[PDB]
């Protein structure tokens, strides 16, 4: 793993000449914040002096482009609400960020997880970010994220196994999922949403727009099983049709 | 951003021969007041089936070795007190499932945190480890922590941030780090421990052990500084004589 504190590192492993300059500042230091150049003896000084080492080697992360090890150290300053607020204006938040808010408390995590939200969406992961919406028992908004961004599938999946089965939510989403797959060519796919809308009627109608013999039959076929045995019958018709 | 439901999504995408026989199994299906073979359609037809098709498509992650997704599924099923439970126990736990452990109250998340860190110090991320029992508030166990696994160097750094400068546990540090560098030869960084502890009487002892004209040099200044000066001029003759 990578350490967190590798400039005040080096400047402890350096020459013995160095070395003993630390002791006699240290000493002096002690006797009572004095030095300047030497910021990592923040270590052996006081906290007034750690903090300015602290930031120092911070900043070094992010001059290195490692703004997560940045991140981790800004925590054992314990102003963790400030480093949240900090990370999410940057776009830098994290799983590990949000593990750890809930120190702050249950509001600063429902904060942490929509901020993570948000930001997880420009980031192009709203599959992920609708299980951080699902964390913070948002399902409504988690599933209106994802079909107003085309995952239908998971939207459905979601919608499914944590809402009632009739809730007008799960079905517009068969009904928005089914028109979309209409529109584009894909009529045996859109029965199939049409049949999870219980829609069975619109079913059988979709998949004859392929015009085929096939979609004519099966789709005759649905009809029948349903009960529409007139509309069955029209399309039975229509598809021998098709075969002179 | 790697699919969820891979097997699923790949039964939906067949021949129209086989789409239409979905069809039809699927309107006999929602016809019922009182079908195995095509698991892919639980996305279309009851919770029981939809949850089936998810341990199937768990069951494959699983076999894949992925099991980030496979938590994503069942956080889905409202699963997560079980999943959490299910990856401690594999030793699969992640930042993501802490994440979202609050979900299931504020006391899973506590729970987690700390099988999190159990598991982290088997894989030796020990700093890591020490920060994940920051957030739940044990400031001297993770302290601890790092003392006991030879890192003294984060373990000073968090107790000198979280503790009081005169809190027995910091000084205790110190003098524990400096034991250590004086046992192995380091004897000006054990110094600055002894120093870092209150001690300036032992920093310039130790220092002196080093027993070049440098050292005892160093070490007659250092106890000169502190008001010692009955050994600053013992250390500052031996230096004397090294010359």
């Amino acid at each position: 793993a990578r350490s967190l504190l590798p400039l005040s590192t080096s400047l402890d492993h350096r020459s013995k000449e160095e070395l003993h300059q630390d002791c006699l500042v240290l000493a002096t230091a002690k006797h009572s914040r004095d030095v300047e150049e030497r910021f990592h003896l923040g270590l052996f000084t006081d906290r007034a002096t750690l903090y300015r080492m602290i930031d120092i080697e911070g900043k070094g992360h992010l001059e290195n482009g490692h703004p997560e090890l940045f991140h981790q150290l800004m925590l054992w300053k314990g102003d963790l609400k400030g480093v949240l607020q900090t990370a999410a204006e940057r776009g830098e938040l994290t799983d590990n960020l949000v593990a750890m808010a809930p120190a702050a408390g249950y509001h600063v995590w429902l904060w942490a997880v929509e901020a993570f939200a948000k930001q997880l969406c420009f980031q192009d992961q709203y599959v992920k970010a609708a299980s951080h919406l699902l964390s913070i028992h948002k399902v409504y908004e988690a599933v209106e994220l994802l079909k107003s961004n085309h995952f239908y599938r998971e939207a459905i999946a979601i919608a499914k196994a944590r809402l009632r089965p009739e809730d007008p939510v799960l079905k517009d989403l068969y009904l928005s999922w089914g028109t979309v797959l209409e529109r584009d060519g894909h009529y045996a796919v859109a029965a199939k949403c049409y049949l999870g809308a219980t829609c069975a009627y619109d079913a059988a109608k979709v998949l004859a727009k392929k015009g085929d013999a096939a979609s004519l039959r099966t789709a005759a076929e649905l009809a029948a099983i349903v009960g529409e045995d007139e509309l069955s019958a029209s399309l039975a018709l229509r598809c021998a049709q098709e075969l002179l």
